């Protein structure tokens, strides 16, 4: 009862805006399932499955992450994450499930099958699942299907109301290069929607792939990466991971200087400010073919390496103000520098 | 306390232009990089990964074994390498 | 007896005994003076966990401590080797057979030994090589000091004291000690020490990966950590090893030994990380006393010289006369 | 008509309460139980088990001790432990019965078989019964079969009005996040069905046996207000002994519990609160008197070191190489003239 008005005041679906930005797509069919599951009438026959679809930079598995972080508390134990990078082959499935009788470590047993033992609501994840062998997915097909898992030792887990989530990157390019088409086709229409005088009516942000590219594409490149048809047809929910817009470029970056000068303020006390042409410099410093982790480990060679390179001259005191600014040297074409303001509202640049 | 002042007075810049010459750029960004990772100021949750383009014989393993002495006394434990070559199957 | 206690307190006898561990040493003793001032539990008895890599002083520290508590380490000082113990069946070694089986009337070894001195120190050396389930037997012999023979019989120890050496996190500890090797030297009175949530955090997955069992951890009261050996306490070892040759050839044949501030540098290069204390030991032994040893054959040691050790322009041992010539001694 | 009255005046419940805290419905549980027992409507063919269950130092065995002291005035004649421990193999099923008439030591018999000759109504405690053989408890059920165990000699004892408690750690884990998960606070008959009978029926082996308990006891882990009361009533014991011992009293303060249920692990239970309790409070509480600075009639007051409290008040995550420092307790000897006196050694 009160979970359930704590459901009705904060879902998880603001919780995941807060934490991660953009996929408001993916952030609404991930919260819709988890809002089914959650409102006490789920079918525990069937246990919920995701696979996730996206390019590099996309922050699948970080959604899955937040994801179990709303589910349970405990990170470290309600969270089973597990790379299906190092399941490249098949005997790679008995670290899986643990070891037949008379061979080393039957004893210990299987890994997922003693995490799963612990706690059976676990949210598992599986991180690259397109990268493992088919065999590997072969045994994932039973636990998906019914929820039952077979152990070494005979014994039988059920992981009937478990949540799995599937991280994988196939089809990344033909996604992102529809999306793309479909934003630029978008763009156009809209542009000549504005010079014919079409402004009363609210244009929303949000294009949607179609059921038809999801049969007709995308599902032949996983049937012929996944090579079994009955592994795509035990998934429940197929999510879709869109490519950053400019606005949620913006965002991010933002979030990460808001990230950066949160840990200054924390840690060492000191204030730190942006401007429109610094943040549009950093947008501009993105690869399409990579996404938030390009921005990520650029922002340290644009900005941070400038921060922490002025702060063994002992130039950054206690409380004080500083403004990044694009350099005006570089405004032509590009550099940022740092830019102390004193009480006086002078400014000292940094050397 | 008293390593930024160590590292004040003999910077790694200097120390591995001390040990290998030529490529200043290389030496500055992996000097700004560590100077960024050392000093603290520095996002924990992800590792640094450095990746090197070079020709054959360039110093890039003297580069890599220059830092892994500067960062550790011992480089028999605190420095890893692995022959990627050796490493084609699965 | 208050006076003898103040008088020698075992801080500076464990110093005077063995070097190094400033903070091991500090929590030994703070929990022996609790144990003194006569206000500890009178149920239950003290449980130590010591953790530390090879060669460090954890089973020369318990030998000692046991030393000071009890003048026999006959009698006072019980020392079981967990290295026996890597099977189920080695149980039967702490108490008597079951009646009417072998070695029955034997009666249990632990059980007889605690009953010919209950106050006695028990030293469960390298418990690392012990199966689990031992360390199930001897919970009961942590949560209450009551051990049942095979008889019937059954001893109470609530006034001893367990101690128990291990090898299980050790490498982690001392990678931790990397960091303070490349910070508390680096700080440059100065210590090294070891944060407090690093015992709860991940020491805590390897005390649970290898011994399995929470009830285990929870009766040890105090887990003792062992730093490995810096700089200056190599130096010190290096010098305690002299000193304790030079000792022993001023008591067996009055033969006086000197060493400069300049010989100890390459002694400290003679030393492996991964080993200990012994490692210098033995590299004592071998470099400098064999030349010893075959100058005392030769009579070339008459009683009453005087020895320096010199490195060369090898160690060299050099006759210093009173006229302050250096003779080289020729070797075989 | 005496026995009656103290019933009514003094039940066990509120000595059980004085003597240790939490675990209200095990304390409820038992006792009713020996209420069931002491007013002599209780069936003797079948002597009353507990199968007590909870994590490590939760509570189980010293509640044991002190229902073996509440029954029994004299515990080590009239109150039998079995440390089911050293009974790891089959063979040790030979400590029970005695020997056979003839082999080794004969005329001994079985330890079990001569300490209920001497007290048929003793209570029995098989502590950590999960450490035993699955072979030695399938001969147990048979002292509970009809509450009778047959010596080599064939000296059988009959212990009708004894009081079997059987201690375990078996699926402690799941119990006590399940107590957790609920923050009266008791377990559902859900969770008593459907996750813990199943462990049992398996690690047992021997439906039958679960079948001879009587009663199957639950414990809780400890919440916050009564890690705070044993926070107090352990200073409370050592204060306590300082003043029957040497007249020296303790005060300390709502902070110095806070800090002392700062150090507190949930899997070790109340044995690593009393330890953090002594290596921090009776440490420099016994060095003050090593340096024989504590005069008798003396009173103390308990502080914290200032340096710690505002890394304390504020929550701030740290990084893995981070170094966290214990706050630190210090004593102060309280003047009569409103003044505090630090101790530094
Ligand atoms: N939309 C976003 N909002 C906020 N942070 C994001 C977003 N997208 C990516 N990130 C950041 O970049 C990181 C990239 O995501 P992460 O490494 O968790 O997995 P991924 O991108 O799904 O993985 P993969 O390499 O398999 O594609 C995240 O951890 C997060 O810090
Ligand atoms: N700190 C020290 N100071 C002086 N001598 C030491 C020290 N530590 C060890 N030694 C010497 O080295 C020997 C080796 O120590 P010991 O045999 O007690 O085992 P240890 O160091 O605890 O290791 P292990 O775990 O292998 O038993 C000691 O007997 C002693 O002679
Ligand atoms: N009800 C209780 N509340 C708080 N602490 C308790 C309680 N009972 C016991 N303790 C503490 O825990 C210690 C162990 O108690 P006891 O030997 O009776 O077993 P237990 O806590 O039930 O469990 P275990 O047998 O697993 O150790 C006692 O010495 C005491 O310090
Ligand atoms: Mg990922
Ligand atoms: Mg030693
Ligand atoms: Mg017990």
């Amino acid at each position: 009862k009160r979970e359930a008005e704590e459901r009705r005041r904060f879902p998880l679906e603001q919780r995941l805006k807060e934490h991660i930005i953009g996929q408001e797509s993916a952030i609404a069919t991930v919260g819709a399932a988890i809002r089914r599951k959650e409102n006490g009438w789920y079918d525990e026959e069937h246990p919920l499955v995701f696979l996730f679809l996206g390019s590099s930079g996309i922050g699948k598995t970080e959604l899955a992450k937040q994801t179990a972080k709303y589910m349970h508390k405990d990170a470290k134990k309600g969270f089973i994450r597990l790379d299906m990078s190092e399941f490249q082959e098949r005997h790679e499935v008995a670290k899986f499930i643990g070891s037949p009788p008379g061979y080393v470590g039957h004893e210990e047993g299987g890994q997922l099958t003693k995490k799963l033992k612990q706690c059976p609501n676990a949210v598992v994840l599986f991180d690259q699942v397109d990268k493992a062998h088919p065999d590997v997915l072969t045994i994932m097909l039973q636990l998906f299907d019914e929820g039952r898992l077979t152990d070494g030792k005979g014994k039988t887990i059920d992981c009937k109301d478990a949540i799995f989530i599937m991280t994988s990157n196939v089809a990344s390019d033909e996604i992102a290069q529809h999306a793309l088409q479909l934003r630029q086709e978008a763009l156009e229409m809209s542009r000549n929607r504005i010079a014919e005088n079409l402004g009363d009516v609210q244009i929303s942000d949000k294009i949607t792939i179609s059921k038809n590219f999801k049969e007709n594409v995308i599902r032949p490149i996983l049937k012929a990466h996944f090579r079994r048809d009955e592994f795509l047809g035990r998934i429940n929910e197929i999510v879709y991971f869109l490519p950053f817009c400019h606005s949620e470029l913006i965002q991010l970056v933002n979030k990460e200087l808001n990230f950066w000068a949160k840990r200054a303020k924390q840690r060492h006390n000191i204030t730190l400010l942006w401007d429109r042409e610094v943040a549009d410099v950093l947008v501009d410093g993105y690869n399409v073919h990579y996404g938030a982790r390009s921005i990520k480990h650029e922002v340290e060679r644009r900005v941070v390496n400038q921060l922490a390179a002025a702060y063994e001259q002992d130039l950054l005191p206690g409380g004080c103000t500083l403004r990044i600014t694009v350099e005006d040297s570089d405004k032509q074409l590009p550099k940022l520098r740092l830019e102390i303001i004193d009480k006086d509202s002078k400014t000292r640049r940094l050397d």
